[PDB]
């Protein structure tokens, strides 16, 4: 098992919280308990609407630290997602929030709803993914294109561009992990010849 009950009660009462909440009923967010014991969790949010994001359902891992509620979730991203603030490898997330700007009254529900604002806002001049937040400076339409092309192959989104998707079948009808194409395509804007390159020397 068991944490404190500080830490029990709290979660107890968060979990409960994102149960009740209209937000949950709206379909916007989830928590699922993954663990008896209230240390490990799974959530889901909704891509927020108007931004590429929209249509898709993300995973996170959320781990629950023995110090809770006076240190922040440990976060990750489980649903692959292409944003300037978020890894494209492994989900890692850079935001305030989960790290130097916790404070003890954020709740479970919060931190959803921060990570829902936080793909409807990125920051890209404070970046976790250096190669998708120059993208997002350099050729922000590029940027919109990849983003929703991952939110409908890993997220469960509706559309994405016909161009692309014939350039990942192309690579993949070739022989390539379709995973090792996504990814090689979208970091070498979408040529691909440097994006064979780059998979040829795996
Ligand atoms: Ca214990």
């Amino acid at each position: 098992f068991d944490m404190a009950n500080i830490a029990v009660q709290r979660i107890k009462r968060e979990f409960k919280e994102v149960l009740k909440s209209e937000e949950t009923s709206k379909n916007q967010i989830k928590v699922d308990l993954v663990d008896e014991n209230f240390t490990e969790l799974r959530g889901e949010i909704a891509g927020p609407p108007d931004t590429p994001y929209e249509g898709g359902r993300y995973q996170l891992e959320i781990k629950i630290p023995e110090t809770y509620p006076f240190n922040p979730p440990k976060v990750r991203f489980i649903t692959k997602i292409w944003h300037p603030n978020i890894s494209s490898v492994t989900g890692a997330i850079c935001l305030d929030i989960l790290k130097d700007q916790w404070a003890a009254a954020m709740t479970l529900r919060t931190v959803l709803l921060s990570l829902q604002a936080l793909l409807a806002a990125a920051e890209p001049d404070d970046p976790q993914d250096a190669v998708v937040a120059n993208q997002y400076k350099q050729n922000p339409e590029m940027f919109k294109q990849t983003a929703r092309l991952w939110a409908h192959v890993y997220a469960g989104a509706p559309v994405s561009s016909p161009e692309y998707t014939k350039k990942i079948e192309n690579l993949c009808a070739a022989g390539f992990d379709r995973n090792a194409v996504i990814v090689a395509l979208s970091s070498k804007s979408w040529d691909v010849e440097t994006a064979t390159e780059l998979l040829l020397s795996n």
